């Protein structure tokens, strides 16, 4: 089941996902207070009971990712990074509800939020590139997912 899965605590740390295909699941030090085990699986959209639902123009630009713990929430932003096949970053809370994921702090404040991690995050092109999107959050909801439009 799981892409990744991984012990953390307040130094921070990192995994990349299995498939070794650009998803990584990035825990900047001081933003997890307690040892906590950092998990990432992917679903597929119709093991849903509410999918996102699209308007004509829109589609799904990735697989649906479940983060674990679902609802952890960190002191500071932590970052994951998505394959994916404009795009956005929808979330839903607990599965119900389907709304945009928009980071308040965002790319600007990336070496902030790394603090002082030994971690090289590639630049937005970089990333574009390899067809890989950046989600920054301060938690995790019971889903993300990419969506184009
Ligand atoms: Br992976
Ligand atoms: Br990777
Ligand atoms: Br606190
Ligand atoms: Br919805
Ligand atoms: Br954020």
């Amino acid at each position: 089941g799981f892409l990744v899965s991984f012990m953390v605590d307040a130094r921070g740390g990192s995994m990349r996902g299995s498939r070794h295909n650009g998803l990584r699941v990035v825990i900047p030090p001081r933003t997890c207070a307690a040892p906590t085990r950092i998990t990432c699986r992917l679903v597929k959209p119709q093991k849903l009971s509410t999918p996102p639902p699209l308007a004509e123009e829109e589609g799904l630009a990735s697989r649906i990712i479940a983060l674990g713990p679902t609802g952890a929430q960190f002191l500071s932003p932590v970052i994951v990074e998505i394959p994916h096949f404009e795009l956005v970053v929808l979330r839903s809370e607990n599965g119900s509800v389907w709304k945009e994921h928009r980071s308040r702090y965002g790319e600007s404040y990336l070496d902030q939020i790394l603090n002082g991690m030994d971690e090289e995050l590639g630049s937005l092109e970089e990333l574009e590139k390899k067809r890989v999107c950046r989600i920054i959050t301060t938690d995790f909801p019971l889903y993300f997912v990419i969506m184009s439009r």
